[PDB]
This record gives C-alpha cells, structure tokens and sequence, in this order.
C-alpha cells in the first residue's frame, strides 16, 4: 500500500490568488522538490483551486450550494511508500533551514489540514 | 476563442461514509464493489487516472503519527477520498450524462457514501512522478 500525505492550504490572509499560487509553483517546489527525491517520494502534487479551475468547477457542480466545494487554495501531496520518508525528511537540516520556513510565504497554518490516507490507484 | 492551452484537471470527492455503517464495510464496498463499478466508465471518457483514498484503521495511526501534537480539528476526515485526473472538464460532464453511469455507479453510492457530508472539488494540478524514466 502507497501512502498518500495531503495538505489542504488556505493561503495567507493578506495574500492575492495570484501571488499565492506564483509563489507555490515558481518558488517553492524548486526549493521543495530536491527533498522529496532525496527521501524517496513516489510523487508530488500541487492541486490549485484558483481563476484557472474555478470556472470549471463552477461549470461541473452548478446549481449546487457553494458549500458543497472544498475550497483550499492548494492542496499538497506526496505518496511515499511509508511514512518514515516523510519522517526522516522533516529531519533534514537545510530542509528545516530553508523550505519548512518557506511556509510563511503562501500557507495559513491556522487554516489547513492534513491526512495520511493509503491509495489504490489506476491509470489509464 | 483562442484557448489557452489545457492543464491536467483533477476531480476529487470527498466522501462522509454512510453513518450506519462500519469503517470495514466503507471501504471494502469502496474497494471491491464500487471502484469494478466506475472504472469501465473511468476508461470509456479518457479518464487519466483514477486514486483511491482511505483514511481508516491501517492508515490512522501512521496519521496521528505525523500529526503529532496537532488537534483533531487539523484532520481531514473524510472516510474516502476519490480523483480522477482527466484532460478537459468534458470528459467529466460527458461521463455524468451517461445512461448506465447514471443508472448503475451513481445509485451505487447509497452503499457508502453519506452525499449530504460530501464535497466536491476541480483543480488543475501540477505533478512530478519520481520514478526514473
Ligand atoms: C504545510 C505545507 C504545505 C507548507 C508543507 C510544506 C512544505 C515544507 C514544509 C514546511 C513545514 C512543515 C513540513 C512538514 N512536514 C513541510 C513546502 N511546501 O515546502
């Protein structure tokens, strides 16, 4: 069984749609992504809820209540094989001097949440 | 009318497992009942791919371990987590209007999935498969 760790990022307060997801994709997964190969993960995602997707969304769940969306800004995941990568990662020190503080930039710790779930997968 | 160009879409449910009904029996109907079910409907529009996500007794303490210290509140605690990957929403609303799809795998959710504690999401998404290739 593949682990699948998931955080769902509301972005920071003071923060435009635009100048979070920049952020996220231009600065952070260059910073970020060294990490995840050197412990091994399967594979990260960055799923981003902003002015490209949201007409779709609309389009897909019209008529609806707008509170039947999950509504982060982003959500990051990464499947590893076990959670001793992830563990053993956190541990890194330029991880910790460098990418665990990049989180002030885009994440509202206050209101985001994790979960470790385990996957089936299917391609297609 | 000149489109920009397309970015991979993902489609998540997240899904409250029906109240009368045990962990155990979410997930093997998730598992070995619904998941036969809709993955004929998953190929026949294209779909990319399709994840499967349980949050249940195998995954929950390797959970409380990397959330030490964090409260209840920061856990999504969805049952299940469906995502489809697909190249376009018309994929999607096309699968939703078909006739089997809506006779079959839609109804099928009354086996596990509790819709009025469900959300829905589309996202695009950027991803980066480790594997080398
Ligand atoms: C929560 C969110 C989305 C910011 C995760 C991230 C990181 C790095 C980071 C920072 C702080 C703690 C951990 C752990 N475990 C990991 C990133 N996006 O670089």
């Amino acid at each position: 069984r593949l682990l699948c760790w998931s955080i769902y990022v509301t972005k920071k307060p003071d923060q435009s749609e635009e100048d979070h997801h920049n952020h996220v994709s231009k600065v952070n997964a260059p910073m970020f992504i060294p990490f995840l190969k050197k412990y091994g993960i399967v594979r990260y995602t960055v799923k981003h809820n902003d002015a490209y997707s949201k007409p779709k969304q609309a389009a897909l769940m019209a008529g609806q209540p707008e509170e039947n969306v999950l509504a982060y800004d982003t959500v990051f995941e990464i499947i590893v094989k076990d959670i001793e990568s992830i563990q053993t990662m956190q541990k890194d020190e330029e991880f910790l001097r460098t990418t665990i503080p990049d989180h002030f930039n885009f994440a509202d710790m206050t209101r985001s949440k994790g979960s470790l779930t385990w996957i089936e997968e299917f391609t297609f």
